[PDB]
């Protein structure tokens, strides 16, 4: 609706600190250590689309794609009732309850299509408190998650200034990257040029149960276009669903 009170934001900050202790930022799946991701068969994607004049109605979508073919083998799109407004740094408290429900519906409907990793539209550890939406989803479902954002969250000294734009120019081909280094000296994520015919990078960060280098490489392998195909197909299908109900 409208901006939540400081009371709520405080509880939200506190919940993010509690759950962060459960993030695993290294590889835990055998396919992640494989040079060609052998053993990876199913990649998930999630998105939530909203309506222009409607602050309460949204559409949440979960897709599972075959890998490496990137063919949609499962789709579930759902109209939902929004509770929280969008506040930067608290994106999870607006969308993640609906995404968790989608995962549980998949487990009940098609348990053999449970994805081995989820691409999440939004950051993971690249976040004001080191616990973005992709970490939040990963910890609540225990699935490996990757954060993929289209704009750079300005945290820990990260800035979309002239130097940052110089480096983006230096990205020349799909798969090129440069690291996002915080003022503490830690690597929060990578800027990734996802396709040869696109210049605007993706900003990839660890969600849960994956390393950054594997996350970046897998993100690149899913990009038929600029947006990785799992996120792209959830975006397309959730928006089409809004359109038919409007
Ligand atoms: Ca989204
Ligand atoms: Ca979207």
């Amino acid at each position: 609706a409208e901006r939540p009170p400081e009371e709520t934001l405080s509880l939200w900050k506190g919940e993010q600190a509690r759950l962060k202790a459960r993030v695993v930022d290294r590889d835990t799946e055998a396919w992640q250590r494989d040079p060609s991701f052998s053993g990876l068969q199913k990649v998930g994607g999630v998105d939530v689309s909203f309506v222009k004049g409607d602050s309460v109605r949204a559409c949440a979508s979960l897709v599972v794609l075959s890998y490496p073919e990137l063919k949609v083998v499962y789709e579930d799109s759902r109209m939902v009732g929004l509770k929280a407004p969008y506040v930067s740094g608290f994106l999870a408290f607006r969308e993640v309850p609906f995404l968790v429900e989608l995962v549980q519906r998949l487990q009940e409907k098609e348990p053999d299509l449970m994805p081995q990793v989820v691409l999440v539209d939004g950051n993971g550890v690249l976040h004001q408190r080191g616990f973005g939406v992709a970490c939040h989803l990963g910890v609540l479902t225990e699935l490996p998650c990757i954060g993929v954002a289209k704009k750079l969250l300005q945290v820990d000294g990260l800035e979309n200034n002239a130097l940052h734009k110089e480096k983006i120019v230096l990205l020349q081909a799909g798969g090129d990257t440069f690291p996002l280094i915080g003022s503490s000296g830690t690597v929060l994520g990578m800027a990734l040029r996802s396709h040869d015919h696109s210049t605007k990078p993706l900003y990839v960060s660890v969600g849960h149960r994956i390393s950054l280098e594997v996350a970046v490489r897998l993100t690149h392998h899913c990009c038929r276009f600029r947006i990785p195909e799992p996120i792209r197909q959830a975006d397309i299908r959730s928006r089409e669903y809004i359109r038919r109900t409007a």
